[PDB]
């Protein structure tokens, strides 16, 4: 026991469907006795841009700015902007990181993309070498809880939008697995705007109910076959 | 001729490999007699976050904030923030939109993700019923010019990262095709940091040379089969 959870939450509106899914996760994980922290990115005005302001120390090469190189070195020297290290502390302490967001352009909203870009730097989240199964966040779990405009039917193989797993690839594999996370099955709450209020309440209750047994779940095999099939 | 091009450019450093690819595109398209415009997102300090500041008027619903609905209505009511409408004007005038960026987490840097989120609103880029082949930007061409850290071999179907086409799906299909663009084959400049000077020169020259005949190209079939098939 004694599990720690970080929820990285990306919605502007506390009364939103995303807000309800975040709150029910806080409620249920709290009820279980888990330690819970939420990064409410919009409320934090979280900075999404990868810039030279993210390093406060002497640059390795002040004539030609290479974000990856400079953040790697800043991580090692401890000269990263404090907003980044504040998030790194939350990740370091977490056993499970839940990302709660509406799908924007088959991906995460930009503010959350910026969290990934800025927080998961070399030295902290991965090394070269030291990625995928050797990533530095090994031993941790991650889970994408996503809401969509499109219906489940629209996000199937035979639909023009394609199977929902297709768009998970850059997030689950390219990012989370790359950093060493084991990835729990995504929670996709399809088309709440189209849904009836009863169907919406059902989707929120389904997430809460799933969370009751989250610590017993196995991760997915985060492979091309899982995402794309044969 | 009389062709118009917008380059949406996302790199912090003018002397970067991305910078050089952007500059060669400007040079070669300018030489051809094309009309060329560049949105240098980092130099513009482009806002990535989707917030209620993106609507200038009174909100469609001041009590509960729905970004998609509010921006749709704002577009119809000419009440979007000027940074967004400035970009929409550039897109509206363009026959070809080139995106020039380094791959960040199998996707675009957050600043460019924010451009997509905030600029391509419903009513402007898509609507009911105009999407995929009938998207509102139909008749326009789009092209992703991406640079990577990983090698071409890492980006193979059975390589650690999977086929590069796998990460293109959310961008080419879920975003560009969705908005009605015809998608020209991506330009992928693999691993310039690792490449020799000569190899880098070759990749820049390949891009310059490609641009010489860009108006003669057929778009790819932006399908699941192209992205995921044998
Ligand atoms: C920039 C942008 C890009 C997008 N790109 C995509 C894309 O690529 N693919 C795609 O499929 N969609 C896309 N969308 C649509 C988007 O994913 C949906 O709009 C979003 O997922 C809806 O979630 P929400 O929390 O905002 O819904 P909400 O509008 O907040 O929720 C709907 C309703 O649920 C109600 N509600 C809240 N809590 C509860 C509760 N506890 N019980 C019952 N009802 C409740 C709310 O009052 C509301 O009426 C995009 C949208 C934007 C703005
Ligand atoms: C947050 C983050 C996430 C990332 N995620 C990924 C990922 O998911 N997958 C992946 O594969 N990579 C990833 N990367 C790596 C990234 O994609 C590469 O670092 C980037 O593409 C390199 O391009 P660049 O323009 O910055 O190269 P640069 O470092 O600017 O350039 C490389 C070399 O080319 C030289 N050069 C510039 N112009 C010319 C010229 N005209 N002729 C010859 N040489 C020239 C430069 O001087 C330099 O020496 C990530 C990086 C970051 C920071
Ligand atoms: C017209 C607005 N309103 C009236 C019913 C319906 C809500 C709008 C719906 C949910 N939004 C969407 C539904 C489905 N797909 C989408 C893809 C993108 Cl990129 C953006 C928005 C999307
Ligand atoms: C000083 C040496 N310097 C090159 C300038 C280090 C370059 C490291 C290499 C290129 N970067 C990378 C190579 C391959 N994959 C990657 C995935 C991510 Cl997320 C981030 C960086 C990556
Ligand atoms: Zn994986
Ligand atoms: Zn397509």
């Amino acid at each position: 026991a004694g599990k720690k959870v970080l929820i990285v939450y990306a919605h502007q509106e506390p009364k939103s469907f995303n807000g309800s899914l975040k709150n029910v996760a806080v409620d249920e994980l709290s009820r279980q006795g888990c330690t819970v922290t939420v990064s409410d990115l919009y409320a934090m005005n979280f900075e999404p841009r990868a810039t030279d302001k993210d390093i406060t120390g002497t640059l390795s090469n002040p004539e030609v700015f290479n974000y990856g190189v400079e953040t790697h070195e800043a991580y090692k020297q401890r000269s990263l902007a404090s907003d980044i290290t504040d998030e790194q502390k939350k990740v370091r302490e977490a056993d499970l990181v839940i990302f709660q967001f509406p799908l924007y352009w088959f991906s995460v909203p930009a503010i959350l993309k910026g969290w990934m870009d800025r927080v998961l730097c070399q030295g902290f989240a991965f090394d070269i070498p030291g990625f995928y199964d050797s990533g530095l966040l090994q031993g941790k779990l991650a889970l994408l809880s996503v809401t969509t405009g499109g219906t489940a039917e629209m996000y199937t193989k035979t639909g023009v939008n394609g199977d929902s797993r297709y768009f998970l690839w850059p997030l689950q594999h390219g990012t989370l697995h790359f950093c060493g996370f084991k990835v729990l099955a995504p929670q996709i709450s399809f088309a709440p705007e189209i849904a009836s209020e009863e169907e919406r309440k059902g989707m929120v209750a389904a997430w809460s109910q799933r969370l009751q047994t989250i610590w017993k779940e196995e991760p997915i095999p985060c492979t091309a076959h899982w995402h794309f099939g044969q």
